[PDB]
């Protein structure tokens, strides 16, 4: 018995949809769902999606509340749809996928992922759910996560962090590092070697290596000396050049995090979505240096050093391709006289 | 288990709410309710009310589908709320009453009319429903309709016509003439002797007596002669003066009906509600004669003749009270030398 | 270069999208598209769909303006999507199909119907367009219409009438009768022998045979006698029983047409979509007889007589399957002593 | 003290804004204005404009309720704004002009037309209002209407008809024929000799000369003979060619009127504004003949005959300029061997 | 080729409008512009303006991204419109001006500021744009900013700070201090001597003089002693009196900034716009002292001291006028026995 008033009952009483029975009074005004509590209306949900308000309300209530892969990982692996769950995209306040399987009548294309309409779609399977590993084994196209080994399949070790109710974290009381498996046209793929973005914040950035601790703590000249980074243009790429009207470089999050301590700056997230490479229209408050499209990536500084130290520095400009978050990220590498000039996620 | 999807199920399968088990998928976008039928969205209801879209949808679905009093009658009798039903105002596309009793969890102020919140409210009771004559006896305030005699209760014979799903009709396969009863502060009230308006249209007006057949068919001069109406100014009051820029008189619907068969005219229904006296901004298409506030009433011409001839014609101006549709309707009577000049519903 | 302003340019200058170069200024406010004409805003389109306003505007502008099958036909044949055109559902003021193929970047699931996403979908092909007969041959699922013979393909002769810009007509200056073909899972399907509904209105109903001319003109008794219909209960089924509170029978449009010339009645089209069998909440204005779910179908009276006379009249009740508009329509047949009691489209 | 509640008071009590003291309670929800009447909300106004709901409500309430020029006339004369009144465009349900002068605090660009902001704008002046003839004399740009002679000002006799509360009529109890005057850059302009469109409808078309009575009554052959119209192609231009898939000709309203009495047809008014030449997407219900852009004009048939016979028939194609409603209307004239092939308003 | 989809292309790919060619899919739901990225809708822009959503979207995309004068300066100088740019009002999330010149078709009153409609309007000219100084020379009314001297015109030196993408800053890598020039009716004006507001924040307030450093660092008694401010009522005016139910004084931002460190308070910005004098409904959290209209100005404390020390302290109350941000700010000065009682931006 699926209904608007029962979904709202579950939200009010269980904090999300929990399969409980019961009903509460609901009123819907424009894009907002209210419920009556002692004669006054209380807001339960504001639709920020392009779906009908009652549809989005139900999908949000039925969101996965376990640690799930970040949306960028699912997108990079080509996931089209989830099996009997909703991956909620907290960066868009919207479902991560258009349709559902066995979740909501208005958005379901099927009740079970074994139905034929699901066969060409890359379905996300959660090994922590009973029988979903076996469903993946029979699936034509799909992506599977597990916490342990799967007999007969070589795993791909994913990122340490996952998303729990919109909080990206490395789990201490829960497991957030999953084994990844992917199947195309019934064939189990080898997932490529990949770096992983670290998914940290500008405001509350925490280092995850001794080099990152040293980058935040030491001065620019001292750090570049200690780790022998002369000629790699970290002054431009990581620390940022604020001397001209266009902001120079500043493509690594830890470089923004170090600057954000001393003086703040404005980042306009003009494509607000989860993606491996993020683009911002940045304005430095202290100097007035700005840049319309500033690509930023949060790589472990050790990984970024390894990437840039593993490149031929002998051509003026060329495309450098790096597998990050299971997708191919193109970089532009500019060199002169054997040293790095700039190195940025390519704007294409 | 009341729910949006169950209400929509009943509408789709039974034409209205019928207490049936079932659910269909529903999407709400702005003020409209849709349901999925074979892949595409079909409109079930457009909210024209000031209530939330899903609330109004339920009240419309639970509308009374038996012949019920016209809203102007219930208004004139001071009805505030209905006992366990919804009187739908088809002229406003909205519930006739703000609140409900045992109908909808969002608008209910009580489950049963015996709850003390209902005592100071005039509750409409339907004697055709089991136990509601008794509920009227026990109610502090109320209006009761019955199809027959209630022992000890002095009846008031209501109008011949009632409203069935927005259609105003004199019932043949159903009864539409009711006994009316009213209680104020626990005390049954004597309802006044009254005329009743005829509730006809301008498009499909039909006479209901020999005098009305005469009016529509005879010219103005021979009708006034046949029914001895000289000095009563039907030339102004009923037939209408279109010679000057301000339209003169034209306050009986039958007069508008006669003119409409010859030349059309525009009626700006600037307060579009059911009421005994209706006001329109009228523009005559043929002559350009117009009037901003032209009050119109549909009395049987026999009745109107009986009212205007009952009058003392020896004062210049006076207010004339007439009981119509159980409410007191003030007229203005202007006379000169023992003949009527004008006689119109007094604009308040 | 597809754009909102270009679509509006085509609407303003060519009456619809015509692939022309140009732009006009457009303002969007709520669900309405306006364009500036000499200083003031003029309404071009009001979105009655569940799609975004600018998306629906484009699909409406790109609607098929040739005679096309009525939506109920395409629905009965299981059509999910159209090949490189938009079938506009004028009864819903919305696209007949959720998605498009090579029409609009926001609704397109493919550019050409050969893309594998289109294979499991029944694609509508128009043989009047170059290359689409071939695209039908190569499609896994599809429905094809042609104006003439396709070599080797066994045709099904469609209805005489088609829809031209929302007008249902039998073409004289254009052809509206098509050959129909259907494919399921790569295999051409034999379309069943079928009757076709006549797609007429209650306002402007016109007979299409001597028997229908007889029905509209003769009284009930002499028509039943002339066409030997005693014991088949046209008194109930076709003419309608208005004596009781529940309206009896009245399931043929021609029967509603006869009654409408005498007294009007209200038809609540509570599922306003094109379908072979239509359901209405009907209220008879003259008598007050009414019915919540009154199924109505517009069969040529000759056909309906041929169907009801084909029936075994020796069982109390049984389901009677009739193929109409290519779909199987279940009727309920109630008999007594070798005469028909009632025969109506079975409410599901 | 201008206010929303005062404007609503005037609408409720006087049918429009009448400068009266008073207030009634108002609720605004989405684009609709409601007022409380005996416990329930009644709709006073639905905003169909691109202005805020309360702003449009005030402008509609302050609309001119005297006979005023039709919007196409004011448009053709280049009017941008009205002096101390609102010309309501009933065909757009919106103000005819973006801004106001001394009408509404939200739309006012000035309190009086003498303010210098009004100088470069063509201001409409109503000589029936005290002092506005003088304001026209002092205005840099303007259009003036009067009911009589203005000393020294050479008049232009306007059309017989005007608009009274959305009703277009030739006044009998009021005057609707005005003298027209126009000023550009402080200099009075000579208005051109012009025909006037008749502003009739397709539903209620009525002839206005013996020739038009002949057209509606006679068959095509005897009318063409009686009025010596052989070789002028009224068979195409006025009567309409419905034999081919593209509808041929049919550019005079009287021709559409004749056809409509026989078989109906659909007119898609895809630019729904008042204009001298109207464009429609037309579909003939009988034949299926259709045309995407069918320009229609309502000239008195006498005038149209006088125009087409004035023409040199010795060129293959040429643009023909005719002054109608004070604006220059380009026609296309196609001839062959001294006879007319087609003559239509040139699509721009 | 100006279009919605191309504006969105520029936003997605260049962070703002950059004249690039290309199109992306766009959907518009209520007041929000979305674009499709890999099958999911991503929000690009939420309309907070009173313009149509697609119009505001285009103007925001075309905003000036160079350091521009703060909106209060432009308003105080009477700027009506900008020449070939959009000044975006980040405090209102709306365009700073109603109309545009050569920016957007829906809002343009002209393509070039030399057109006659621009002559009476005070047009903003940016000397950093080629040929705009010369356009100012020929402009009837206008305001010009430059970074260097203009031959033949005496400059007015503006504030040190300007707005870069909504960030008010004193430019270090860009120039934010402009020369100001103004012309009324073709005559170059002398701009008056003026103080400038400092445009600082409550949260991150930074001193700009040794006296301001001392005010933040020293105690009240110590500071008033060091700078000999006895009798000027800085205890009331600048430090604030929180001992009574009405908050006393507190009209200088640096006084709020000092208090906000120790204990916070609520400021309601009930007219949220850029203005030289700001009014707040303030509630002190620590004490509960509050004031409905508390005018606040951010003057350099040295400038505020100079202003108050340059006044006659001998009358009970009088209006003190000070030129700030090129506009005349009225102050109320209250004195008793030769010392200051209060001194506040006059609430009028
Ligand atoms: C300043 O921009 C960021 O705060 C940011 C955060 C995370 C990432 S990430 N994990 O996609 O590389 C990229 C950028
Ligand atoms: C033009 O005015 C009417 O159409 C009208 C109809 C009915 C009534 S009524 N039933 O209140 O008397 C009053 C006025
Ligand atoms: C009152 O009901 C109708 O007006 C109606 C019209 C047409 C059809 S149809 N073309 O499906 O048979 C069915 C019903
Ligand atoms: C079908 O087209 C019309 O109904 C129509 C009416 C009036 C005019 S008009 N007054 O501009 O000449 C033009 C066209
Ligand atoms: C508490 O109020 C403020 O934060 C504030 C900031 C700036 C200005 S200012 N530059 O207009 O004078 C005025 C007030």
């Amino acid at each position: 018995a699926m209904s608007l008033e029962n979904v709202a009952f579950n939200v009010v009483n269980k904090g999300h949809f929990d399969g409980q029975q019961g009903e509460v009074p609901v009123s819907i005004i424009n894009n907002t769902v209210y419920t009556k509590v002692d004669g006054v209306d209380v807001e339960l949900f504001e639709n920020k999606t392009t779906l009908p308000v009652n549809v989005a309300f139900e999908l949000w209530a039925k969101r996965n509340i376990k640690p799930v892969p970040e949306v960028k990982i699912l997108n990079n692996l080509g996931v089209d749809i989830a099996a009997n769950t909703v991956i909620w995209d907290y960066k868009r306040d919207a479902p991560a996928h258009i349709s559902t399987i066995g979740v909501c009548s208005m958005t379901d294309i099927a009740k079970k992922p074994t139905e034929t309409i699901c066969a060409p779609l890359t379905v996300f399977f959660d090994g922590r759910v009973d029988g979903q590993v076996d469903l993946f084994r029979n699936a034509r196209n799909g992506v599977l996560i597990t916490e342990g080994s799967v007999k007969g399949l070589q795993p791909s070790v994913g990122p340490k962090q996952a998303s729990l109710n919109g909080v990206t974290l490395i789990g201490e009381a829960v497991k957030t590092q999953f084994n990844y498996y992917k199947k195309v046209d019934g064939v189990v793929q080898q997932l490529p070697e990949t770096y992983f973005t670290q998914s940290r914040n500008l405001q509350e950035f925490k280092p995850r290596s001794q080099m990152e601790i040293d980058f935040l703590e030491l001065a620019m000249d001292e750090f570049i000396e200690r780790y022998k980074l002369e000629g790699y243009a970290f002054e431009h790429i990581v620390y940022g050049d604020f001397s001209h009207s266009q902001l120079g470089g500043l493509h690594l999050l830890i470089g923004l995090a170090k600057r954000f301590k001393e003086s703040p700056f404005e980042l306009e997230d003009f494509i607000p979505m989860d993606s491996t490479v993020k683009n911002y229209f940045i304005t430095d408050a202290q100097t007035g240096s700005s840049k319309c499209v500033c690509s930023v990536i949060d790589l472990l500084l050790d990984d970024f050093v390894e990437i840039i130290k593993s490149q031929d520095l002998s051509v003026v400009s060329k495309v450098v391709k790096v597998t990050i978050d299971y997708t191919e990220i193109s970089f532009m590498l500019w060199c002169k006289d054997g040293h790095v000039e700039t190195f940025y996620p390519k704007l294409q």
